[PDB]
């Protein structure tokens, strides 16, 4: 069969890979988090798929409060794409520093990561 | 200086990785969701930390119900880990056709493909 | 001769309790489950434990309904702390569950899907 | 819309019945145990069934018990069919068994061997 | 001229077997006890079967009874089959340590051996 | 360890020897019934004993009994001991067809057999 | 007019052979199990085959049963991978003296090979 | 020692056969399958035989698969016994071209091999 | 006169081994662990052996996370027996990128070597 | 490629070796326990990692034990760390003559030693 | 296209059959030496030999070592059809040898002859 | 009764060193060709040495090979080292030869070129 394997671990789908690839399986393709899995299964119409029950469900703000509580010092940047202002301003007010604009300019990002330090 | 780079992009943390080295900035660790930022952030201690806003958060459950509208035959067998039963029950209801027990047993494994095809 | 007496029949524990205090024991406790039965014993710490077992499964009968009748459809009931025992009735066939204390709108809307 | 109710608690059959019927479903047959629930389901045919799994299991309460206290004295409870459960008790350090119905000489006799 | 020899004692059925032997007959068979006996006779068809007065009465639960007589600290594992679990429960309750199944996997023997030991 | 092996199936004695010898254990001794389990417990004192939970149990009348269900024409010959008249005499109104004496008398024996013939 | 004939029985062979050939055809190979037929097949690319649906196939068990018809002093070793020993106890039964474990350890073979001689 | 080899994989049988000739017993034949175990022994009388305990059965209709998957052109008749229909219905729709049903005609049986050529 | 040092710390068998010359002894041999100290003892008959009564012993994942420190890029494959998957799975979490199953299947090890490479 | 071969099984580390080599690789070195793995790894930077993952440890105590078998006259002195007595009492009783805590005076070492011989 | 694949080692054909195969070739035969080679290439005529044969033999070892020491006890261990060899190691300075398969009894045997 | 085992195939050596362990003498050292025995003559001074050497060449199979067939169309699989005799094949008719460990892509570049 044709397998697609979903894992947010990389050594996880390579130990799954290698016991379906000796039970006779094809490994068509692989993916790390639920909405990369949909997308895939799309693309490669698999017989099978093979999904860890824990898929990263974290957002960009939980990940800079439970950053911001280990180590109240931390610096972190954020990244936006337009549209997600919202959760921009909210990720500085749980105490992110700065941000920096997909598509990156080199110059403007070195300035912002320069001001942050 | 020492930075965390995370996004679930592996071409946009490429051209990051590069943008941070050319100015003489040293990228200690990679990670493409949040739950991988924090532990990463723990591990490392960076002085700093460029984080996407939009990280992954599609669950195991949405995923296995993403892919049974686009393919009703689907076949899918989800991995537990102990604690997270009532998620592999819902997925199931949702579904899935099975599961595997974590670590591998491959014999199993291979038994639970086959009884799933 | 003192003894925590564990059964999930209140009747069985009684007449184990009679029997006991007949030929000179002292039940200091009871219980009706395996968790009750090791706070108990803890607790008190009795020279002597009776313990009943209380066992065909869910699982056999989901799986020798399926035999008989490969279209059958079976609805688990399940109770939070039971998840493992439904996942491995919806592996042998069952087609969902619903869950107790019931909510009769979410019995309902689970048993329009499985029709 | 045909559905067999299988629980071992009575208020529970009751109570899913209730929402059942006012949902427009008919109650064909009840069951307490997976036997019981195979027999009717050979015999009514229903659309649908329902079946609630009856779950600390028995050896684990003897195994934290026996944590607890590597003397703890444990006497289990069999009927005739649950050999296999006492047998793994007395492996996990269970000292003896009685046998329901209980005949009291031997429950006694089994009390004092065991203390 | 074709007889089944059944003794619980080797060497009284070697006796038997020469004597048998020299007179002209084919010894077809042997067996020890009483079961053997009836199983040999369905299959071997003899026209003779000699058969000892005396075989094997002793029950698994008596022979424990009988060991721990002689040695209270006997450590004895039972082997069960389907169906017995009422007598290896009272073999246990008689004073045997553990028990093992058949068919037997190697692993799990050993690892109730050493449980026991 | 040292081990006493007890089952009625020789092979069967023989599987269990080899994995205990594969995992270090010294198979001191072997028995087929339980009166012989008994008797090598006394002379070799092992340190561990594994033991079949079905034993022989069935007497020599019901064996006789057996036999002539199996086949109403069989012939049997008993032998017997000082002591077990009464049992002789139940199997031979059983159906069996007549008995022989411990000590043999080879030319006794013939005779017997040649009778039943 | 070259054919390839296949079937479990000799004598079915030899009357589909003797029948080809008086009509003017040529048996280049025959066949008597499934497998063989493809090898022969690829190896003789017959203009013909022709082929019983049903090949009877011994399995192992069925193989030690008939060599000790044959031989009841056979020596017989299986060779068997793990998860298997229920077909192992049942070929002991039937009168193998051995097993022997793939993948092979050399050592062990040899110890087997010398214990069964 | 003399030995037959008995395993359904040649490179089984080569591995087994060096680690035999290595300790200085003799391979003097070897088998892939049941039937063929049988012969060897009648005929080779070999002091032990090693035999994998399952032998991989292909039917007739897998062997047609086959056949007609290395040759699309292939032709194939099915002589078989009667009670065969539906596997005769699924080999004829695999690519066999004929049927007939033994015990047939000389006649018949050489008409259909003329009309599938 | 002729002694043995048997210590973990090199540092501590270099004060030990030092003292023991000043006061006349010669140092014939050191070991850092204890079969270590066994082979030696065999080898060197020394006359007095100086032993710490704690060696700790480094296992193979402590090992794959000491050479990953030293050298991220390390590839290593763990070498296992059947039922250590757990371990081998925690293995590979800490850097390893493979395994091999003991008996050696000399195909498997190479592949795997290959994939690894 | 270069490999560094790491199993406490010397003849385990020669099969592997000799897989290897036949493939055409070179082993460039062998170690048998997981600190000297670190170390040889350090020093040979080899392509590729081959590393049994259970490497048994025999404890002080045992290497006491071990010795005293070899050598029932062997001079032992625990040289040990405070906090450790009830271990020293057993490794004493096992056979060793002497013991001294570390850090110690030298002039005591030599003390003892001189009791001991 | 027709392959005849020659290597000492089983593994290492089947590793070379592999990839001959995956690329579209035959493997028509297999060898493990040299002499075995040449017959099956008279026999199968392939289109193309791979082979790899990896070749100081016993005797000249038994030399070797009796010039280091000409007091050194060598047994050497033979099979059946290697007597001629046998017979010169002995002449070079060998003083015994065992046959296999090996008989442990009968390897002490000629340990403590020779010693 | 310091013996030195020699034998190429280490199980061999195994069963051997565990015969002469069991009667009582110390296996000083194992060795896998007549070199290596040798070598380890000299460093060991065993009191007893067994050995079993196992030796058609490469060369002299090309060369028998092209006598039957010259045309005939020889690769040789090398290592490292032994370049010598694949210079001395290549004289003797060989076509080319392939470097262990083998990258497939190498294999089938070599075959393709030699056909």
């Amino acid at each position: 069969a044709r397998v697609l394997v979903v894992d947010d671990a990389a050594f996880m789908r390579m130990l799954l890979k290698k016991i379906l690839t000796q039970a006779g399986h094809e490994v068509v393709g692989e993916a790390s988090n639920g909405k990369e899995a949909v997308e895939k299964y799309k693309q490669l119409k698999p017989d099978l798929v093979t999904m860890d029950i824990v898929m990263p469900e974290m957002d960009g703000i939980t990940a800079v409060k439970e950053i911001m509580k280990i180590d109240p010092n931390a610096k972190i940047i954020m990244i936006t794409a337009v549209g997600q202002e919202a959760k921009v301003m909210e990720a500085l007010k749980s105490g992110a520093k700065g941000y920096i604009v997909k598509p990156f300019q080199a110059q403007k990002v070195i300035e912002e990561v320069n001001r942050v330090l």
